[PDB]
DNA sequence: GCTACGATCG
DNA sequence: CGATCGGTAG
DNA sequence: GCTACGATCG
DNA sequence: CGATCGGTAG
């Protein structure tokens, strides 16, 4: 059904105006691939790792993380993460601060302090903001990324994203890099598929 | 001695490169006027009020604040502020959130929870960041503004300031609005007078 | 060969 | 405040 | 006549 | 997440 969702999203975006129709046509079908099968602790750690880093840099770090902490080159279990000292994690490429935060997330998972996937699925984005922000290292941007790339939510507009703001400036022909609320206002017509709208804006550099 | 300080600062900035020399020449003498005579609670409230607002908008609000809470059109005392309900403060132009934060600051002053001016004068900017950030509504930007406009510190670079970032993009000929650390790096040569350098960049729009 | 591009800590 | 992890495009 | 331009809260 | 106080330049 993700296919039907993307088709509906693409049709909606193409109905907004000339610029959206043109962008969707040039970029082609949305190929965004979320991974809801991932447990919350994994999705959260993947989101934290991506903070301030490009996809390529993030992937290189996660790859080393899996090779170091896992036995079957898979994503490390909470236990395996706790059995790895922060210095070893840092050696994988995580900043020292992220190394500490990842340890805390693993421990929270082991102690059942993180909401279950079942609970998270019933929570609105606003409720997720209130709940997950209680985790050290996890705030607005990280929760938006977890919502898009792990949960697969379709109407998330990461208006605070620097890259998206730069792309919105070009796309909307603005005289200056927009503030967060300005991006929120400009992309309102994209509802209820703002995640897909964000994805299309993120593809502009590739063009 | 503030005059000798500004003269020294202007001479230093003019010794960096062509662009700084030219900017200082075009803008003229630095006319920044700090107000260290203001008590910490006043400087902090003035800084909070200025959050996200232009100087003109900020002044209009403070003007109403003084007329409403003071008896002699002067800046309200901590007691006078506490005697004013948050709804009345909101009517002066303060956002509802700022109204609550200003009440908290006034109460902190009455309860001697804010460091004394004497202590603040002995604290480094880093120490002020650690100390004053414990106040609701007061974080990095606000502390930088308090340091510049109230304390009169000369080497404060508010690298996180949106306006300054926009001006730095133009001044340094950057292809994109710079990130905070980029502004920090680009203005390093301005030490030990980065407050004055920031002031000159803030004058670019006037030109 | 060289630069720039989340959220937390004293 | 002023740093932080890194692949890669300009 | 009309738009845009810190830090906190459920 | 998605708002928030307002004078004023474009
Ligand atoms: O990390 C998630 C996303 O963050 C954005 O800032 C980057 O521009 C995207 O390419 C990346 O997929
Ligand atoms: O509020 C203090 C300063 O904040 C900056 O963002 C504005 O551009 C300055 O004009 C103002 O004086």
């Amino acid at each position: 059904s993700k296919d039907s969702d993307y088709k509906r999203a693409e049709k909606h975006l193409s109905s907004i105006d000339n610029k959206w129709s043109s962008l969707v046509k040039k970029v082609g079908p949305c190929t965004l691939t979320p991974h809801p099968e991932h447990a919350p602790y994994e999705g959260i750690i993947r989101a934290i790792t991506s903070q301030k880093l490009s996809d390529a840099a993030t992937n290189s770090i996660i790859n080393k993380f899996c090779t170091q902490c896992s036995d079957n080159d898979e994503f490390p279990t909470p236990k395996q993460i706790m059995e790895t000292d922060v210095e070893t994690l840092h050696e994988c490429g995580f900043s020292k601060l992220k190394s500490q935060e990842i340890h805390i997330v693993a421990e929270a998972a082991l102690n059942k302090q993180i909401p279950s996937k079942s609970e998270i699925e019933k929570m609105s984005e606003e409720e997720l903001m209130e709940s997950l922000s209680k985790i050290k290292g996890v705030k607005r941007w990280t929760i938006e990324m977890y919502s898009i790339f792990t949960l697969g939510r379709l109407d998330i507009m990461p208006a605070d994203d620097s890259t998206l703001k730069n792309e919105a400036k070009e796309f909307f022909g603005l005289s200056s890099k927009p503030q967060t609320e300005e991006v929120e206002k400009l992309t309102k017509p994209c509802k209820p598929y703002r995640t897909i709208a964000a994805w299309y804006l993120w593809q502009i550099p590739k063009l």
